[PDB]
């Protein structure tokens, strides 16, 4: 029963370690983390209600406000209220938040390698996770 | 650069899904989250600054003192401000602490059955973990 050998422990304390990793890359684009993830949504999917863009991301309501308020200010969204169903809010990219994924294509690479870990290491590791991820759900 | 694609957010789901998991197990001993992984700690090193404690555990002081408070509540722990250097202090374990890990010791082998994980696959995804922690670090 030792701490270090559960596994809920070992994923969130990787996570911290992890995270910790892209300040020094992120600082350069004045993202944080979080809106490095919402960024990586979006470039992906362009539109996304707010429901799903803090359902697929774990943040709460607190702070997923503050983080697409400074996106806004950065010009990177624009929000709307839904016309189809006013109860909504669907966050869009500016191409200014597009054209913004021109100097990240490489934040992936980089901290992959600053992670000391290398080969297939890295692509089971993940794999595991996605479908461990996926049978908890 | 697909969100799922990154090793950082998928450690992270990961751990909020896997998190979630105890709950129920938890309940019964009226333990949260939190206070369990302190416990795990405390089962093992008896005693402990508040340094260390939420050092190995990546908790900040404003979530390590409500916990700490129950716990003696509980009558799980005993503060004592540090004899050979008041600036500290340490946390130790009660024998009503103690015996509650008489009914803790099944809780691992129950979450690690739920999360459907099974054989050496979680034996080397911690494996690979720990690994990874100990290098970012």
């Amino acid at each position: 029963m030792k701490l270090e050998n559960q596994l809920s422990f070992l994923l969130y304390a990787s996570s911290r370690e992890m995270t910790k990793q892209y300040k020094p890359l992120l600082d350069k684009l004045n993202i944080t983390y979080p809106q490095y993830l919402a960024l990586l949504l979006l470039w992906e999917h362009e539109t996304l209600t707010v429901k799903k863009m803090g359902e697929q991301l774990y943040l709460d309501s607190g702070t997923l406000t503050p983080m697409l308020k400074r996106m806004e200010q950065q010009g990177l969204i624009t929000r709307k209220r839904s016309e189809e169903d006013e109860r909504s809010v669907l966050i869009s990219l500016t191409e200014d938040g597009a054209l913004l994924k021109e100097k990240a294509v490489d934040i992936p690479g980089t901290i992959l390698g600053l992670s000391k870990q290398s080969g297939e290491d890295l692509k089971q590791l993940k794999s595991a996770l996605y479908t461990l991820l996926e049978t908890l759900h």
